[PDB]
Formats: C-alpha cells, sequence, structure tokens
C-alpha cells in the first residue's frame, strides 16, 4: 500500500474577512430628524413680520434674518437626531407663532425628509425637503442638507428659494464634540429678482455670518452681519466696507435675535425653549394626529424617559422591522407609497422637489404605514 | 394651551455597545486536530524497540525518545489545525510502523480528543486525550495539551504516563509566526517504580530538551539531552554533569533522529512525510471508515484542494449546523453519546480519563453522527 | 499612617470614565501612519505637474486671435488637466510642509515650481511659466478628502489661474471633484464630477464644464458637457466627451438637438470638431501605477539635477524613493521617520514661538475673482539658494 | 526620460502585502499603553509588600520550637500573604527598570527592600529582615499576565523564601495564580487557585496548600485546603478555610471524615485550631480601590521619608502620585511620559550596548531548590546613596 507525498495543491482577500468576522442610543438626542427640522420655525415671527412689509428689500432682511434664524438652535446640540423611519410623520401647530408644519420621511436610502409649512393666518407657506448628506471630513462629520428650501410670502406674490449652510461636528473621535455651521447661502426672490448672499464663515470668525442684499441690476442695498448663535444686523453697505458678543458697526439695524433655551437647558441635551415641545403628548393629541406621528415612536419615546437601555433595544427593534418591511416590498413587487408628499417640478428653478400631496389637516385617516 | 418647559428625565454601558456592533481558514493547515495528534505516532519504531528490550532502564530510554519524538514534528507548522467537530473521529492503520490509532473527538466545550493507539502486533497500547488549552501569553499564544498519556508495554506488564509540554506560538501578532515548545515531562514507569525527566528548556537554547532517568531509588542513571527539533542522546549523567545542530558529549548513545520530511515541504505546509499521508483518501477507504472521519470533512478536504473560498464557506457552515445541533439538544433533552469512549478511572494515576468503547475496528457502523 | 487616600477612586458607572478613554485611545490614533502600501511614489506636487502634461494647448490659444478659439484651448486645457487620472487609485504622498517640487521641460515650453505651503490645512501652492513667456499657470491645491460608504472624496479647493501673457487675459476655475469608490472592499476605481466653470476676465466669456457623475447602471461615466457662452451668455460652442479621452465641440444648436462600470462610446455629433484627445498609456502603465509616460518622468533625477535642484526638492523625498525602487518595506518605515521629524519640528518651533516662513510663496488676494490665494515670491530660477528648511 | 519606474508595483493579489499591513499595524499597537483608568495607585513593587503585612505570624513561628507548630505558621503565613487579594482587580502599575520601593514598620518587626530588577521579562525582586534578627523573606515574582475569553491570569513566577534565622531552617514556596474573570464583559471578581508546596528544608516538612478553584456553581470559591506531613508523608495536620478570611487546622484523620459568586461558610470542624484570621477591611475600603488599611499605607509619604530613601522609590513616582491624588486625567500623561523615558533610556543603552546594572540585587542559585534567584546585594539601609538610575 503506496501512500501520497505531496498534497494535490500546494500551499497559498478581506472576503474571508468580512464574511467571518447600529448606532448606540448613548450619542443620540430625543429628537426624529423630522423634529429638528421644524426647529426652522423658532422664529416664524420674521416670516409674519416680512409679509407685512411693504418695501422687497425690508421684505429681504427679514427672510434673510429668518434664514440665518433657521438653522440658529444648533450650537451645542451635538446629539444626533433619530434618523426617521420610512413613513414617520411629523405636525406641529403653534398657535403663537402662528404656523402648522407636517413633515414627512420620504425615503431612508437615501433619508429624505419632507416638509410643509402654513402660517395660520395664509401669509405663507414653507416648504422643501432635507437629505442630510453625512460625510466623515478629518476628525470632523459633516452633515449637508441637500435641498432646496422654498418660501412664498402670498400676500406678495413671491417665494424665496435657498439652501442651508453646512454643519459641521468636530472632534467627533477625540475632544469635546461641538458644533460649526458654513457655507455660502444665496436667497433668490424669485418676482423682484432679488438677491441676498449669506456667507457662514468657517472658523476667530466662529459662527460668523457676513453679507449682502442687492438688486436683480447686482447694485447692492446694505450688509448683512453677525453670529448664527446670536443676531443679524442690516447696515449701510457702504458704511460697513470701512469698519470691517458682536462687534456693532454704527447706524446698523437688529433684524433676529435668538430665541430663548431655558437655564434648564444644559441638563436636557442643550434643547432651546421650542426644542422642548417638539416631542410631548397628552390624551387630546392621541386622538387626532396619525400612528406615523413620531411622539409615538418608542426609543425616542422610552430615551427621553430616561429608559436608555429599553430605548436602544427598541431602536434595533424598528430598524429591523425596517429591513424586514423593505424586503417584503423588494419581493412582493409592492413598493412605497409616500402619504402626504408626492415628487414634482419645483416651478422657480425646474428641479425636482418633493410637494405636499393635501389633505393632511383633515385628518380622517385611512390606511396609515404601522411602522413601529 | 401651554407646553412645557422641560423633559420628563434630565439627560444622562458596554452592553449597548456589545449588542448594537469564526477564524479565518486562511489561518489553518488543512489537518483536523485529531490528524495533528496522531503525528505522536510517527516514530512508532522507538515503541517497538522499547517492547523487545529486556533491562527497563534501556526501556525508559526508547519511551523518553518516543515522547520526545511525539511532539517533534511542530517545528515550523505554524498553520493551526482544524478544530474537530463533536463526534469527528479520526483513524490511521500504518503497516510498516505498526499500528492502528483511532481518535474522537469527545466534548466541543472543552475542546478534547480521544486517542487510541495499539500495535498490530499487541505489543503496545497507546491512548489518552488531549484539550489544547488556549491561552494567550504576551504577544504570543499557547497551547497546552491537558491530559495524561499513557503508554502499556503490553510484553513487559507495565504502563507508563506522561503529559505533553506546552506548544506557544511567537509573534502571533507582529513578525514571521514560530513555534516553542517548553516545560517539564514526568514520565513514571508505575511497574519498576522509574521515573524519567524532560525538561523542554525555553528559548539560545532553543529546542534544548535536557532530562535523565532514575531509579526508585532516586539513583541517576543517565542524563538525556538533545533538541525536539532533532535528536536526543543518553549518556553517563556524571560525564554530562562535567560537560555542559547539538553538542555531542563523549560516549553519547543517540536514542531517536527525527523523522524525514520532504523537499517538497516548505510548499506543504512544512507537513513531514507522516503528516502527508494523514488525510488522503481512495475509493476503497470510502467504503470502510465511518461517517465522522475527517477524510470526509469538505473544509479540510477544500482547502487541501486549495479552494480556500469554498473552504471557508463550507467551514462556517459545520460550525453553525453544530451550534445548531447543540441547541436542539439543549431543548430536546438528549445529551450527547460518545460512540468509542467512554469515561473512566486512569488506573495509574485514579485520574479521569477518557477510555477506548471497544469494536471500532469490526465496522458495521450503526447509527454514527451526522456531522457533515 | 493616614486612613484613606486623598481623593477617592472614580468611577465606570459614571460616564466621566470612558473621555479619559477617549483622550488616551486618539493620542494613539492620530499618531498612526497610513501605510505607504495605499500610495504611489509622487508627492502630491508631482501629482500637481500632471496639469501641464498638455501644455501644447495653452501654446495654441496664446496663438489664436479669436478670443472663444482661445476658450476652446482653455477648456481643452482644462479637461486635459484632470485626464491623468483615469485608474490612478494610489494616492500620491501628502507633501511634508517645506517640500518642493520643480519641473523643467523644453520641448513643452514651460517650467514650473511648487511648494507645500502648509500642512494643516495641507496646501500646494504651484508657478508655471512659459518659456516663450506666453503664459503663466498658477494656483493652489488643498485636496479636501471626506470618506463615506465606501468611496472617499478629494476635492481640490483652490482657483487656478492661466494668464495668456500675449492676450493681457486671464481664465480662473476650479478643477472637480476626483471620486475613488469600493475602499477596502471591492475594486477601486477613479471618478471625477463637478461643474468647472472657466472665465476669461477680459472678454467675459465664459466655459461651462460638467463633469457628470457615473449615475444608475454607469452609464455617464468620465462624460463631459458643456458651453462656451459670451459676456451676454449666448453659447457659440457645445462641448462633450470623456475626460479620459477626447474633447469634442459642435454648434450649440446641433447640441441640445442630440440631448467597476465601463464609459460609453463618444456619439460623434455631426459637425463636431475635435479639440483635445488624450495620448494613451504605454503597455507599462497598469503594472507601472497606472502612469502615463508624463508621470513617469516626475521622479526621474540625475547627478546633474541634484546639484542645480535645492534640496528640499521632493525627487530628493526617501520614503518616496524607497517604494519607487520596490524597497516598499522599508518606504513605511521611512515615512515614518518623515512624518514624525515634520512633528518635531513643528513643536519645537511653537516652544519658540517662531512662525513659519514659505520661502517661494506668499498669500495675496486673487485680482480676478478676490479670492485668497498664494503667489509666488519669485528668486526661485536665480538658484543661489540660502537657508533652505532641513526637511529630509 | 525613462520609461519605466525602477521597479514594478507589488501586488495586493499576493499575500506579501498584508505581512507589511502586519509590520506596521504593530509598531503601533505595542506603542499604545495600557489606560490608567484598569490600574490602581499602587506600584507592584507596593503590590508586592502586601505579603508582609501578617508577619506577626513569622514572629509566633520564630519563638515556637516544635517544627511542625511552625510549619502551621508559615502556613498561616503564606496563606495571608494573598488575602489582600480579594476584589483587588485594578492591575497594580508594572514598575519600571529601576524602581525601588521599601517599607520601615516597627510595629510590625520588619524591613523591606524591593527592586524592579527587570522589565522584559518584568522581574520584581524583594528582601525583608526582621528587625529583631528572627527571618529573613525574600524571593522574586514575575507576573506572567494570560488572557483568554474573559479571564486574566497572573501566574506569579518565582520561589519565596522564608529562613527562620533562630532556626536554622527555612522554607521555600511559590505562590497560587490570580484570576481576574468578566474582563470587559460583567463585573470583576478575583479567584486565587494552585498548588502551593511549602517545604521546611531542614526538616523535611511538607505543607500542602491547594487553594481550590470556583468550580461549577461556585460553591468552592476560595477554599483553601491541605496538611501539614513529616519527612515520611504522615499527615501531622489538616488545614482548610477560606484564604479571604481564615486557615483553621484540624487532626488529619477527622478531615478525611468530613470529606459574581459568592463565597460559602467555613464549617468549623470539631477540634479545629484557628490559625489566622483576616483583619477585616475599613469602610473606606470599596471606595479605596478595595485597599486594606496596610495597603493605603504604601505611598504615603512624609518630607522625612523623600531625604532618607533614594530618588528611584516609586512613592516618587509621579503618575502613581496622579493617579492618588485624582487627576487620573494628568495620570495617563505621566504614565504616556514615563513609558517612553524608559524605551528611550534602553535603546540608547543599545546604541552604547551597556549593560544594565542591579543596584541592590544581583543573581544566584537558591541554595534550597537549585532555581536561579535574586539575591539582596546589601548595603541599602546603609543610605550613602550613589549614582542611582534618574528614571522620574
Ligand atoms: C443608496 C442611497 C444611500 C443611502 C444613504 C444612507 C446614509 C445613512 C443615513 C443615516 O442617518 O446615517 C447613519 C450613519 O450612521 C453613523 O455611523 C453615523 C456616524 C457619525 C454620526 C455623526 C454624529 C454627530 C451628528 C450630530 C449633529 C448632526 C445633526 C444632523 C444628523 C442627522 C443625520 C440623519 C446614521 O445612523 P443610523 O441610525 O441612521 O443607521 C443607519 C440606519 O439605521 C439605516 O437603517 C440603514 O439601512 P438599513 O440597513 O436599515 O436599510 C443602516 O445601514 P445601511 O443599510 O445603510 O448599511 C444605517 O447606516
Ligand atoms: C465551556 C468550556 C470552554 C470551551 C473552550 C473552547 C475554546 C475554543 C477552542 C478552539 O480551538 O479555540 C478557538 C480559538 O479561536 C481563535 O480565536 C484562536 C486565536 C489564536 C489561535 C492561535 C493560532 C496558532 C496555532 C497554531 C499551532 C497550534 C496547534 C494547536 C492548535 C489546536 C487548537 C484547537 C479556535 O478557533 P475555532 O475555529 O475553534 O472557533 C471556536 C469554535 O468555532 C467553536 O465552534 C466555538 O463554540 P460554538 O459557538 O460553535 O459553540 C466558538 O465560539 P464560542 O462559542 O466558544 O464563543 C470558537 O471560539
Ligand atoms: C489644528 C486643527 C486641525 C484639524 C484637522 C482637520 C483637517 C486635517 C486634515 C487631515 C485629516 C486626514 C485623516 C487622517 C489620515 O492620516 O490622513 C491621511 C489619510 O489616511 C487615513 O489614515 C485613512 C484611514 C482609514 C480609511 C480610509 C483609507 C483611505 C485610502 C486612500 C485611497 C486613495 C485615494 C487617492 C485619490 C487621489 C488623491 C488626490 C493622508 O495621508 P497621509 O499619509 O500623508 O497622512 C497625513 C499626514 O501625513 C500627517 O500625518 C497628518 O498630520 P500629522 O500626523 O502631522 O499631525 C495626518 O493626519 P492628522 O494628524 O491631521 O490627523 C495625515 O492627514
Ligand atoms: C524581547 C522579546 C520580548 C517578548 C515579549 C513577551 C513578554 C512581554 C510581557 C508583556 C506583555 C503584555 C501585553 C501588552 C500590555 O501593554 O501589557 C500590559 C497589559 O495591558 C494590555 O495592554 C491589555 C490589552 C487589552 C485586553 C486586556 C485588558 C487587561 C485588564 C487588566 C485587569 C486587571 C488585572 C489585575 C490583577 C492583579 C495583577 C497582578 C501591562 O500593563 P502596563 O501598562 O504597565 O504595560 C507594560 C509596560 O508598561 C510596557 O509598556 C511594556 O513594554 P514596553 O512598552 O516598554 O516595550 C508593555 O508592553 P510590551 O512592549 O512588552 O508589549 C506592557 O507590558
Amino acid at each position: 500500500k503506496k501512500h501520497r507525498t505531496s498534497l494535490p495543491s500546494p500551499m497559498f482577500i478581506w472576503s474571508i474577512l468580512r464574511k467571518c468576522i447600529t448606532m448606540p442610543v448613548i450619542f443620540n438626542e430625543p429628537l426624529s430628524f423630522l423634529q429638528r427640522l421644524t426647529e426652522y420655525m423658532e422664529h416664524t415671527y420674521l416670516i409674519h413680520k416680512a409679509s407685512s412689509l411693504s418695501d422687497p428689500v425690508e421684505r429681504m432682511q427679514c427672510v434673510a434674518a429668518f434664514a440665518v434664524s433657521a438653522v440658529a438652535s444648533q450650537w451645542e446640540r451635538t446629539g444626533k437626531p433619530f434618523n426617521p423611519l420610512l413613513g414617520e410623520t411629523y405636525e406641529l401647530v403653534r398657535d403663537d407663532l402662528g404656523f402648522r408644519l407636517i413633515s414627512e420621511q420620504v425615503s431612508h436610502h437615501p433619508p429624505i425628509s419632507a416638509f410643509h409649512a402654513e402660517g395660520l393666518n395664509n401669509d405663507f407657506i414653507f416648504h422643501g425637503s432635507i437629505y442630510p448628506k453625512l460625510k466623515f471630513w478629518g476628525k470632523s462629520v459633516e452633515a449637508e442638507p441637500k435641498g432646496t428650501i422654498t418660501l412664498e410670502l402670498l400676500e406678495h406674490n413671491e417665494a424665496y428659494t435657498w439652501t442651508n449652510p453646512t454643519c459641521c461636528v468636530h472632534n467627533i473621535i477625540v475632544g469635546k464634540l461641538w458644533i460649526e455651521q458654513y457655507g455660502n447661502v444665496e436667497i433668490i426672490n424669485h418676482k423682484t429678482g432679488d438677491k441676498c448672499v449669506l456667507n457662514f464663515k468657517p472658523c476667530k470668525e466662529l459662527h460668523k455670518v457676513e453679507g449682502y442684499i442687492q438688486d436683480k441690476s447686482k447694485k447692492k442695498l446694505c450688509a448683512l452681519y453677525g453670529k448664527w448663535t446670536e443676531c443679524l444686523y442690516s447696515v449701510d453697505p457702504a458704511t460697513f466696507d470701512a469698519y470691517k458678543s458682536v462687534f456693532i458697526i454704527p447706524g446698523s439695524v437688529l433684524l433676529w435675535r435668538i430665541a430663548p433655551r431655558p437655564p434648564n437647558s444644559a441638563q436636557m441635551y442643550n434643547f432651546t425653549s421650542f426644542a422642548m415641545v417638539l416631542n410631548e403628548v397628552d390624551k387630546d393629541m392621541e386622538s387626532v394626529i396619525p400612528k406615523t406621528d413620531c411622539r409615538l415612536r418608542p426609543d425616542i419615546r422610552a430615551m427621553e424617559n430616561g429608559e436608555i437601555d429599553q430605548a436602544s433595544e427598541e431602536k434595533k427593534r424598528l430598524e429591523e422591522k425596517q429591513r424586514a418591511a423593505r424586503k417584503n416590498r423588494s419581493k412582493s413587487e409592492e413598493d412605497w407609497k409616500t402619504r402626504w408628499f408626492h415628487q414634482g417640478p419645483n416651478p422657480y428653478n425646474g428641479a425636482q422637489d418633493w410637494i405636499y400631496s393635501g389633505s393632511y389637516w383633515d385628518r380622517n385617516y385611512f390606511n396609515l404605514p404601522d411602522i413601529y
């Protein structure tokens, strides 16, 4: 009996390692991204002011003031908001600031959140969608709210479009996490031909916003300066040029000052007084709001309750039921239907945009997505 | 309508990270651990020699020579052998070296491998079990073959027990992997009262084995020196004392020299000529060997074929079917039964030991474990 | 003898413990060097010079008196400047603060001097002049790297400036972004995209080049589509093609009439005029880190250079030499060594509180777009080098 | 101008690429420091001295003339020497090469001098003398750490030697292993196990102490069971108990008649005689890194010590000071600093090729078991310190 003196094949990539080897809720804040998007509304008084003004230059100031304000609550809000489930809605009615705002998570890959806002007196519509495109930039993560933001001043037959600056989270790997916001922002008034430029200057000039307003002719009509953590000012351009808390240039005009976060704040995730109301519920509101409102979302619920262990268990559950829901539509050939926004041309730029489908505030909700 | 000014719970371990965040076959050699255990037999001629000798001192030399030889093929065998499945058997009959050896993987937690060897002329039995207890020691892994090894010389009414030294794999994290073997080894001849001490010296004196033989009275009768990678020698103790490849002390006696690895070797995982036969099959052997022989194990099969991708897929499958098999017995209250070894007193030490159940070489296999 | 330690042990249940795990893990993490094994034997300062490969297009434009016909050559140069990128998944060495690279070609009619002008952020400034005194090509590149998913982006932040001296006119543009797909997991492939505007600041002529992204099914891979328009926004040319291969030009009105992945063939619109075609890579290419012949010249040295060039020149950079000589084992040790000499120099300059001095470039506004830029400080081609920094 | 690089690019498909990933990853990995956050404000040289807490047992044995009755006191000392381990899941600082620790207690009748005598392997040598000139307690400890599963083992390799000078007799033993269960995942708990043989080399008396392991359901946790036997292997005593609390002794024949987890109560076999009982930890304990009162004295300092003690003494160790003062944030920076000063000293001694000199200990055989050991070189209590190494 004769045996073999050699092996058949002589002795001799990441695939093997990949095949054979979520986010911690301790890094979230108790807010859906949709709710973090409604903080855009924190200073809706500027919109209402804008609508009551005759001169479009003065009107562009308040919209410029408002655009800065809608991204102003983010200082020290280093908690990531929960990525909204597909079909997650969120509504907010505020009787004092005079608006209603429905938002719906439209897609999940990529994550797109659609929102529609209306003044209660029918003076404005505010709408758009946001994809927060996350990019690891060095030792920091960038979030970039991709998407146009459209504000229609109904009493004035005009609409303003713009996009938001980039929101950067530094020291994400090491050090005290902190928020920067930089980018340039053009506000086009599509009736007048008026343009407003807002540079959110990057860091010294921390939080520094500088910019100007010009007519369609391209004549500057005022400069705009301040910090998105505090305030914006308008001033005559000629004296702003010569003259480069906050440095108050002579004869400037206060356009906006940040709303109030409570002394309780740094114990409550640095939420504003506006933010503290976002995720609240009560027996009345339970009957009316739909089953997709993120006020009925157990993990944000349980985290706001302190039950963090129950929050991370509940979070992984929804995400899993959401994959599973995707794979059944992946096979059953059904494809997802957006209850409250449909897709369509933005008429002021011709760029695809999500468009409110109507009928939300009628209630009588029917066949809603069962996403919890 | 009045809203809330604070959250219910103020804002505020590894569990979350653990719950919400195999071995690569590229690190194995194509051998079951059971097969790597049969390399103990590579020099069974020393056993047969031992059995033909009248003087037990001379007999203790050959058993000491054999004990060193059974762990000598491990130099440069830096490939881990596949952890044997529960129920994996392995048989080897060699007509020239004169033995049969059945081994069976007895348990999996911990991994215990049982083996029984018999000389074909009924001159010896060689048996024991091995648990290779792995410990990460610094920049190296230690494997320690826990368990007694019992060699019975049937023509001489005697039995020797001993345990194996520790097998250390250096530079496991960084550098060229390489094998060291260290430890002290006592060989007790239980009839004569004779003892043989083998120190496997740790590293300079790389692979250095030194030791002695003494009677029950505790009189040294010879020294024993050499290297487990090459050879062992006996020499008069009096001249070994005075006198401290290999340093040949005057008037020494060659007890053993390592068997032959082929020039092909370093292309074939550094297997010996003995090792190259272990995992071989053929149409004859297929009819006879049981369904648990690791010659019928697909991943060791496919890896020996070079099909490494198919090997790592096939490996994870068996391990998974093995967990699944465990969890069904975890519920169905069935518990695993060892086909060929039962547990019992080692009579020469009173220490629990696995004991051959008989009947293996009768074939007529019945109801064997379906482990592939 | 005391009954207590001066301060109780600090608690694990309180989350104050992992922010010191945070502090110590990152002091270790940022220490680590990127393995030479993902680099290619090129300093970014050298990768920057490949812009110049097709300088014959600047010379073409220098000698055309139709402004738009000059624009068609600058756009040709803009597209060609980024063409060598295809299949260049090696990451050129980040240049050490103080690194220079000079390249003189007489067959091509230019001489170029680059300096690594800052290390955080890593900014490369370059200045190239025509030898017939017919252009200045100058600017700066800050490669902003961004990871996500499987992809790495490098956005080259910076204004690039072609001044055609014989026409008293100057073009500015900003290059497209370069994506590298399937890092770690899969086969690497290179994509370039982003809108490039080229402006003739004299005439008001605007070139729009949209480097189209892959899109679904990989259909628009490498496609480049755009126009040239006059100061009043009327299209005079359509431009199209792939930036890996060719740029065509054609009547705008007819272009409107016609409106690891593999690229699509260029459909040659009737009446097109080829502006630029790539010179194919040598058969050395896929074995030679996918260099073009031009790229294989950059780190070449003779002792006739080593006397003339300054000591800072990256042709004298050891780790890039080690890697090119195949000694990749040494190259990560040379890399390790240089990245610590540079730390030590800069911390040393903090205990001393001295500001670092760029030898060949200074800061100043771009007079064409008001951006802050980097401007040649002169005297580089004098030789007479003095007090240069010791960086190797 | 060359047409190729001097050497083709080396391939990823060939597995020659990851062994340079291997080379570079480990040069980074072994650099990293263990976070101070798992340590406790004690040098191992100090953790070593806690053996001495119950020296009153040596003094008991020094003054007994029945040899076996002396054995019952050495075994009492052996068990007591390892008692403070319970709930000590902080890992004492690995002592720097050159570290010493001295401890003088007159209330306890001993004076001890330890030196860290090698860094790889980390070997601690110690020598303690009775002040009444009645014993020498000396030996060395190499803590061989071994990880697997959730558990870390520290096997203290070394021979420990009690010479009772008034009886011309000497005991040798080797301590048990100390397991730490549920590292990272779960609550840490400490277990000691291993067979300890104590030999009276004069009389031939053997003490066997089996520190029993936990076993299934945690039933034998901390139990210690053994006997004392004469030179002809006859049991004169059974010993039993838990090493956390007590050691009893009893007629051997009656003991045979009786043959995070919580421990079991000690069943007090009729006719037992208590040999040793632990002194309970203070209520400070669980807040004070679970020190016993003795352990809380070790790093204590007065300026009256800092003049007398040498500069190497670990009471003068900064990172251990930082940690004890609560400044744990600084302690990992002091740790970082010291572990690199020590590397730099030893590599420096390689460029110079000089061998390191232990000041207070030298190597030599143990005359009792032939093992190689560490032996006091004298002169430590003279003071008159000279040329000591600068290690802080």
